[PDB]
């Protein structure tokens, strides 16, 4: 009783939709009918490096590990083969009971345009957390990271959308997630953006903010505040009581502070494209910061950032106008997840949720006719 249709009815531009359609080919093959839709496969990508010829041809998948997702490890990282070479390692099989279907005669393989990149097909590698940063000083691994994002960029042209990057230590509270605001996270960000550009193949980055989803304690190590759209709501009995126990109680964001958070996001922006990043995508979902300014069971605020539809909304459009007016609107993109629950979010329970991210893309589009349309409009499906 969910669907995310109505973005198209609003959005006249690229709509790149993630979320079980890789056990769902007949799915899919109905969802690509339209010209400007793109699919992103989140599991199978982590299990099959080469899942775009595997999509192409209808090839069989390789089983993906719920324990090696987020855990340090080049176990269930970079280990997993090729077609050929688990086909060298003998077989004793891959999945279940699974019938794939060859999507190379559909619209998934014929070429399209987003932002400065020329895609060759339209199979998108969604933004995977796999918590293999290194620790401390947020850097992304040195062993591992770079041939693991090789393994991915195998099919010439294939746009890559990186894991959640935090724009700034106020924005982490994740210990073994890769940063953007420092020169030495620079170094192997650029190392990667560069092992991906010589398979010629794109890299977009995921600009990350936590917010109420952070580890307090973490946040209150290095001296820094655990905060939220409003004070009075929270996540769950957990981050409750890590809260009230690390002395670090859920704040409640300042103007001064946003502004703060925006020139972040700004230089994280452009930080990373003096990295050699094809360009930057505003993580406004699954219940972060962002997410959280625009759940009203999450934003309470009577001020300017709060109280109705065009209130909850305006974070998330501050910082697509700031990013715009810096990088340029074709290096940037929107990431949205108007049916999902996760980090406590209303989704399907709220009436208004629908109303919420029509305005959101009805001010997207609103911009876009004004000769600034983002590079593209990332949706979570509802599940
Ligand atoms: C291990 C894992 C980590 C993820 N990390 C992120 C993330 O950091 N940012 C984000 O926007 N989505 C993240 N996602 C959600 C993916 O973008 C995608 O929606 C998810 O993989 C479901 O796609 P699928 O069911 O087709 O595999 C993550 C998903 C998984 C499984």
């Amino acid at each position: 009783g969910g669907s995310n249709d109505f973005v198209y009815s609003i959005w006249k531009g690229p709509v790149i939709r993630a979320g079980n359609f890789a056990l769902h080919p007949e799915v899919v093959r109905e969802e690509v009918k339209d010209k400007r839709t793109l699919i992103g496969y989140g599991r199978f990508f982590i299990s099959n490096p080469d899942l775009v010829d595997r999509l192409e041809k209808g090839l069989p998948l390789n089983k993906y590990d719920r324990d090696t997702f987020y855990q340090m490890s080049a176990h269930g990282y970079i280990d997993y083969p090729t077609y050929e070479e688990a086909l060298k390692l003998g077989w004793s099989s891959f999945v279940k009971d699974f019938k794939p279907q060859a999507l190379g005669d559909t619209n998934l393989f014929k070429p399209i345009k987003i932002g400065n990149n020329e895609l060759l097909h339209r199979a998108v590698i969604p933004p995977l957390t796999r918590m293999r940063a290194l620790h401390p000083g947020n850097i992304p691994n040195r062993d591992w990271a770079v041939e693991y994002y090789t393994q991915r960029a195998q099919r010439p042209g294939t746009m890559i959308i990186t894991e959640g990057a935090f724009i700034s230590p106020q924005a982490g509270g994740y210990d073994n997630a890769p940063g953007v605001w420092s020169e030495e996270q620079m170094v192997e960000w650029t190392k990667i953006f560069n092992a991906i550009h010589e398979k010629k193949s794109f890299v977009w980055v995921q600009l990350w903010v936590l917010g109420w989803a952070a580890f307090p304690d973490n946040l209150a190590r290095d001296g820094l505040r655990y905060d939220s759209a409003s004070d009075n709501v929270f996540m769950d009995a957990e981050q409750e009581a890590k809260a009230k126990k690390a002395n670090n109680p859920q704040h409640s964001l300042t103007k001064d502070e946003i502004k703060q958070y925006i020139k972040e996001y700004v230089q994280a922006a452009k930080n990373s494209i003096a990295a050699g990043a094809d360009g930057v995508e505003i993580h406004s979902a699954n219940g972060y910061l962002l997410n959280q300014f625009l759940d009203p069971h999450s934003n309470t605020r009577t001020d300017e950032y709060g109280g109705s539809i065009e209130n909850r909304a305006r974070f998330t459009l501050e910082v697509v106008d700031a990013l715009v007016e810096a990088i340029g609107h074709e290096k940037v993109g929107l990431r949205l997840s108007p049916y999902g629950v996760f980090n406590s979010m209303s989704g399907g329970a709220e009436t208004g949720i629908v109303a919420q991210y029509a305005y959101v893309a009805g001010e997207l589009e609103k911009r876009a006719k004004a000769g600034k349309r983002l590079a593209f409009v990332h949706l979570v499906e509802p599940r």
